[PDB]
Formats: structure tokens, sequence, C-alpha cells
DNA sequence: TGTTAACTAGTTAACA
DNA sequence: TGTTAACTAGTTAACA
């Protein structure tokens, strides 16, 4: 199989791994409190900065429209509250209740332990190797944009 | 966690951010005249190939068949194809191109020979042995999908 | 900025 | 096998 060929192929593998979320972790998600991936996600945004709709927009790279639902849903579940920010009283401010405390910090073991196995993938190399690797991902991103 | 897991964790995620509602992933602008998605477009492309059922289609495209009723569904209303349920009592339901899609079908084709193409091009910045090291990393990674 | 309308392209499962 | 009904978690447009 040609380098072209695998390259597709790979791509292709990964998105039918993603099915219909919009990250890639490896493992299952041990929350007992059931949510997609992008809500857990946000959950754990909010453990680090209270913020707006749109700042959770961006840091997700989705529409200001999905996050307006997502956050609704976390809102009916008690999971977060909206308050105001203090320079500017018309801005709406979202944070953590104590009953999201733990699913967020969960979501964030998740993504390092999927981050620990990459690390691990690329220690079957040497570091010349890992270097050439890495220049491949900078090619291939680049194709990207 | 160091910089090479950092790399593979934010390229996946540069894959995802281009992935969109695509199902498929293509360099390049889609050149057909029709705005089709590439689900549809590559539904096309396989008819070309051969006539075919919704199921059969279903595996190639490794969606569920109801997803398949739905895309064949916008094809035939767009005249691009046609079954022979219409026609024939036959007890196989087959999907067939009209003369419409031939020309979107081909430009499909062409679409990913030409994806493969930039692929192609980006690893001959490589050397034979540099692109045995790269095809044991997507080997290594393919792996962690399983 | 942020939110609904209308849509989208997929999923599962019951059933001619 | 292929259709449908119920659902899901995104999208853009436009304007609240
Ligand atoms: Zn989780
Ligand atoms: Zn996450
Ligand atoms: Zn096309
Ligand atoms: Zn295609």
């Amino acid at each position: 199989m040609s380098l072209a060929n695998q390259i597709d192929q790979f791509l292709g593998t990964i998105m039918q791994f993603a099915e219909n979320k919009h990250e890639i972790l490896l493992g299952k998600c041990e929350s007992d409190v059931k949510l997609t991936s992008t809500q857990e996600h946000i959950l754990m945004l909010l453990a680090e900065q209270i913020s707006t709709n749109a700042k959770i927009a961006e840091k997700l790279k989705i529409s200001p429209a999905a996050v307006t639902k997502a956050l609704k849903k976390l809102q009916e579940q008690e999971l977060i509250k909206s308050s105001r920010a203090t320079n500017d009283e018309r801005v709406v401010l979202w944070s953590l209740t104590e009953k999201a405390v733990p699913v967020a910090k969960e979501h964030a073991t998740h993504h390092e332990k999927t981050l620990s196995t990459y690390q691990e993938l690329g220690n079957k190399f040497t570091d010349e190797e890992q270097e050439v690797i890495s220049k491949f991902l900078s090619a291939l991103t680049e194709e990207f944009q």
C-alpha cells in the first residue's frame, strides 16, 4: 500500500471512530452522570475559567447556537449557573455547581489518559524518528487550512 | 504527555475540525455544478461502477440503511438516479444513474484522485526511509482506534 | 453577542 | 431488506 493510500485510510479510520462526537478520546467515559462528550468538555472548561457563550464556542470551535443549547441543557440539570459580569452587568457568565465538579474532573482525567497513550506510542521511536513524525504532522495539518 | 503526544492530540483535533458535517475527507473544492453532500456524490460514484441496492451501498459507506434511504431520496428528487421499482417487478430494488449524474459521478471520482495526489506530493518530501518511519507511525496510531 | 427557525445528515428500533 | 417514526447534536440566517 502506497504512503498516499495509507494516509487516506487513516483519516477515514478516525472519522468512523469519532462517530458523532466532536473530539477524539480513548476509552470509555467513566462518569455516572451521562452527558455528551461536548457537554462534559464544557464543564471541564468552566472549572478552569468562568466564561460566556462566545468564549466557550471558540474554545470548542463550534457555533454560538450549538453552545446556547448545550449550556441550556446543563442548566436544566443544575450542573451550571449563570450570573453577570462585574464590569458590564449585561454580560451573562456561566460557572459550575458543586455537583458538576467531579464530572469535569473526570473529563480532565480522560483527556490526560488519552495523552499518555500517545506519549507511549511516540516512545517506540528514536528521538530522530520522532522528529521525522513531528515534521510529518506539521506537513499534514497544513493541508487542512 | 510531552511535545509529541500533544502534537498528535492537536493533529486529531485539526482533523475533526476540518471534518465538520462531512463523513469523508477530501481536499480542495467540490467542482461539481450540483450542490450535493460528499455522501450523496459518493453514492453517484458507486452507482457508476455498479448498479446496486440500499444494503450494499450502506455496507460500503459504513452507514445505516436508513441514512442510505434518505440520501437516495434526495438524489432521486433531483432526478440524478432512478429505481427499478417503477418499471420492474423483480424482488431486488436496484438503483442506477441518470445521464445527468454521469459527470457529477466522474467529478467526485476525480476529487478523490486529486486528494490522493496531494497526499503523495506531501510524502514525496521524504526519503524512502523517512516514509517507512511515517508508515509505522500511521500503523501504530491506527491500532489505538480498533 | 446570543437565540430561535428551519434545516441537516446522521442514529436506533419496530415492522411490512 | 428497506421504510418510517422518533430522536440527536450539529449548522447558517437573520434579527432579537
Ligand atoms: Zn467523561
Ligand atoms: Zn473533552
Ligand atoms: Zn464533487
Ligand atoms: Zn467520496
